């Protein structure tokens, strides 16, 4: 899959995983708002009465041409709050890299936790550990009056400091394409 030798594209699968409602959709929206028409396919969105899925690709114009292969990324993530975990396992089907979009209300603080939990174990049932995969997080929601301290947020979801980490209003934009560029980078890198 990752390499389509007809279309000469390489795809590489981002998920945006993280709690219910602490911005996942939104920067999803953000990003896709922003591609030009001819650069990006249909945002394609999965529901059930207890299920949710949402995902898209598009031809990041930042990145160069190897060979005369585009890259082509494609973004995912369970959108709203969640019920099962079923979505979010298979979501993690075939990903390249992650970026936690960790909430920073102070009565979602938990659930930083628990989703950080919950990935570490999706993640295990596919032999991967989170030194494996590229991890971006992005401290969502900097405006809210009571937000946390973003080292406190960082403490509950990545204690050891490994992973990059960037501040975002992403009902604003801020930090948005920041933290794409961030989990990218990340991505190549491995590719060399
Ligand atoms: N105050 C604030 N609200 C946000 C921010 N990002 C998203 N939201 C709001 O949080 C709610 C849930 O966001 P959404 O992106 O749907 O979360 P998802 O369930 O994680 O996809 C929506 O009403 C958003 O407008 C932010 O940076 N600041």
């Amino acid at each position: 899959s990752t390499i389509n030798f007809a279309n000469r594209e390489i795809n590489f699968k981002i998920v945006y995983y993280g709690p219910g409602l602490s911005g996942k959709t939104t920067n999803l929206k953000w990003i896709y708002s922003k591609v030009p028409e001819g650069r990006k396919g249909e945002m394609v969105s999965l529901a059930t009465e207890d299920e949710r899925t949402l995902f898209f690709d598009f031809l990041p114009l930042d990145i160069g041409e190897v060979k005369g292969f585009k890259t082509r990324f494609h973004l995912y993530t369970v959108p709203g709050q969640v019920f099962y975990n079923a979505s979010r396992k298979l979501i993690l089907r075939g990903v390249d890299g992650i970026v936690f979009v960790a909430d920073s209300a102070p009565n979602r603080l938990r659930a930083n936790a628990e989703s950080m939990r919950n990935m570490r174990e999706n993640l295990a049932e596919y032999g991967l550990t989170l030194d494996d995969v590229p991890i971006v997080i992005q401290v969502n929601k900097r405006d809210l009056p009571d937000a946390l301290p973003v080292e406190m947020v960082r403490a509950v979801v990545d204690p050891e400091g490994k992973f990059p980490v960037l501040e975002a209003v992403a009902t604003e934009g801020k930090g948005v394409f920041e933290t794409l560029k961030e989990v990218s980078r990340l991505v190549l890198a491995r590719v060399a």
